[PDB]
């Protein structure tokens, strides 16, 4: 065994079926090739978070801001009853607010590809920077009753306190609402959001609701100075800037949600505020596909003011299939999220080694390793699919089990770290029909009342004029240019 | 001369093309019949809104507290471009936080049909329930800097200041939010909406994102106790509760936007926060033709208990076509909107005359007489329409002009008032194609794309399959129950 030593690389996981599936996939595609050991794990399961009273979500914070790169799996922010089911003491909540108060902020939503020919919802990728910060979800609220509320502001800038708000509230039921938007940020996430689009061949897109709330229009102001002075130029420069008129453009947040729709063949990306953005991203991974072939990255600053990177898959821990598993029926779990958030991790720990220790040969070049691996692990991964070897989800129900589909992957991998060009090439596909999906299963019979609705002629005389009319009675046809 | 004495009322009027055609059909469709001259005029025109800096808007909110039903045409809320024009030299904004202050609460905005058969997006009425106050809308927000930002509350309950939030600001640009709601008037707004529902044979919702938004949860509750204590009998009596399930179901506002252009069979309702509703109703607005086509009715409380209602259409101004007017090209704009505002406000007034005058004789038949004109007056206008000489946004380029329709209406209404059937009924018709909608012009080429592209099966030759698909891959297929 003369196997590669990992960069250190911090490794939440978390419980159930994808606890299982990680399991099975560290083990048969990287430690057969990794000396891991410079990983450090922490167990997020519900039950190790309660006995430590989330200790071991501070020590996954700090070995996060050290390390600066973190691959962390789905966990468990368990409901009533799945928190009586499992008697913890002292309820805990989502890990987030741990996690992106000790790393600052941006949270990248952007769809996963299979560049080795199998298309999907879009043709072309697209890129979303959902700001991690600020916003509804980070609100403190109290039902109060009759009185006055009153909204000071403390500067530290010596000055006098500030009355942002005061009002009568006459009612004996009120809620009162109160957050901020922290704005600081804003133009480092610009620079990470341009700079991606233009390696990308991406046209951007600011999305807000800053006409209508105008405590929104920094957001907008930021992106629009940083894009004008950097990014621009070189926009046009590579005809990006085309399809939106020469510059920059802004998005009411009720136009974007349809350009989503719409312009399906990709090739955008879209930054907007954290509750927008969160909105947004469901819409987008529902035209992709599903939830698990969306990214879910934090990047966020370390002291130091280096990139730290969070990878996670988009989906929970999928309670359903585990139950299965447990009850010995075969179960089918995609890992494309989640092998996809091991191997930014894996990636981002490389970088991060090499730009700790420059002046360090064999950091550069084992960076280099890493990538030219990833990349080959990704071929097979892809061409399993191709082959119809991939998930039920995704190859129909001859496809493999999670298991076997963990180890036919690892068995090209093997392969095609030797040249290995048998079999023959895998072939291009095409959506594997949408039905595949997990807890998708329609409603036929709905269906078939909407078609022959739109009918009024024969056997479902569209040609086209039913189409347009269609569209139109959708409120969906493309308006004009003017 | 003997015509009949309109009930008091407050009439506010506006500028442009509607202050015209308002003017018009009132002249032409009810002073034949109505001494007006209890009707109490407020000029809420942009210049004398300036000049009297607001005194004719709280005039006229004084005078709606005492009469209690008010027309309102629309005004402009002008923009800088607007303001510079007119020569405004201290900015207005808005009538609306006056009359809703000044009146209490709740927008409804119900669709609107024409009932002698042309078929619109809902086929059966939609009723909406927009809670008239709070929410972001009315918020106080401010820029601040580094610091520290305390949100305290002052009872009048007596005991002490109450800390709802306090918050460090780290950064040096933030923005800081602050709203309320007040939850008294929900259980009016309970009353109103469940029995009007009743009255019309509709199955009532409630939405919310009060899982995301935990202080929202008031409004469900409230709305629910309500409906259990004092209506869920009478619903199953009639049953109603039988697409939902045997209660009254709350959906969260993004699953209300599926429903909305789903049951297209109309038939509902829905009541939400102010900021919600205005985004849901301007999506029904969608599905039902255009926003003319939706009401726009303040419902309050005065002083005495009595009900105060406010109508208005659901559209502006209508600048352009007042730009055409004044250089003598014909215009043609739909009064639908206006007119069902117009004889709400009529209808209120006579409602309001009786219930506050008891123990008089001419005021309960009054009533009465009101409701049969509009009632024959809802039949003329709508007769007109299918006879093809409505407007042309209806009835295509053979539509008369706004002054013909105005004629030819005031025509059939006086032939219809004297038991006069001749002519020869009007024809059942259906949707006129919504490309004759002003200002929405098709990019015909682009649907093009869609459907002599993307649903393929070789020439057009579309059965389900492509449908289907269509519906999957956009993400609008109607899925399992829970």
């Amino acid at each position: 065994e003369n196997k590669v030593v990992a960069p250190p690389m911090v490794y939440i996981a978390g419980e159930e079926m994808t606890r299982y599936a990680c399991d099975l996939v560290v083990k048969s595609w990287l430690e057969p090739y990794f000396d891991l050991s410079q990983w450090e794990y922490f167990d997020l399961s519900c039950v190790n978070r309660d006995n430590t009273n989330d200790q071991v979500l501070r020590d996954a914070v700090t070995a996060g801001q050290r390390i600066g790169a973190i691959f962390k799996e789905p966990t468990i922010t368990p409901s009533a009853i799945q928190k009586k089911a499992f008697g913890l003491k002292n309820s805990l909540g989502s890990p987030n607010g741990a996690m992106r108060a000790g790393w600052n902020g941006i949270t990248i939503s952007r769809d996963t590809i299979h560049i080795d020919g199998i298309e999907l919802g879009y043709k072309r990728p697209v890129f979303f920077e959902r700001h991690a910060v600020g916003g509804e979800y980070g609100a403190g609220w109290s039902k109060v009753g009759r009185g006055t509320l009153l909204t000071t502001y403390l500067p530290s800038d010596g000055r006098d306190p500030f009355v942002v708000d005061k009002r009568d509230l006459t009612d004996q039921h009120n809620v009162v609402v109160t957050y901020h938007n922290p704005y600081d940020n804003v133009e480092p996430l610009a620079h990470l959001f341009f700079q991606r689009c233009l390696d990308a061949n991406i046209t951007p897109y600011v999305v807000t609701k800053k006409t209508v709330f105008k405590w929104q229009e920094g957001f907008w102001a930021v992106m629009k100075d940083v894009f004008d002075e950097h990014y621009k130029s070189r926009f046009e420069e590579k005809g990006l800037l085309q399809a939106c008129g020469g510059d920059l453009q802004h998005l009411i947040s009720d136009a974007a949600t349809m350009q989503l729709i719409r312009w399906t063949d990709g090739g955008f990306g879209m930054a907007a505020h954290n509750y927008d953005g969160d909105m947004l991203t469901d819409q987008i991974a529902q035209v992709h596909r599903s939830p698990g072939f969306i990214t879910s990255n934090l990047v966020g600053k370390a002291p130091d003011g280096s990139l730290i990177k969070e990878f996670e898959a988009s989906h929970g821990t999928v309670s359903d299939l585990w139950n299965d598993h447990l009850a010995g029926k075969e179960t089918s779990l995609n890992p494309l999220g989640l092998v996809e958030a091991i191997v930014g991790a894996l990636q981002h720990a490389a970088v991060l080694d090499a730009e700790k220790n420059p002046d360090d040969e064999h950091k550069v070049k084992a960076r280099d390793q890493i990538f030219n691996f990833t990349t080959t692990l990704r071929t097979a991964m892809h061409n399993t699919f191709r082959y119809g070897q991939g998930t039920r989800d995704m190859s129909g129900p001859s496809g493999y089990t999670t298991e076997d589909f963990v180890r036919k992957v690892a068995w090209r991998l093997q392969r095609y770290l030797d040249a290995q060009y048998d079999e023959a090439p895998p072939p291009q596909l095409g959506e594997p029909s949408r039905k595949l999906r997990r807890n998708y299963d329609i409603d036929e019979e709905a269906i078939n009342g909407l078609f022959q609705k739109y009918d009024k002629n024969g056997d479902g005389f569209i040609d086209f004029e039913e189409f347009t009319r269609m569209l139109v009675k959708m409120n969906l046809a493309p308006l004009l240019t003017k």
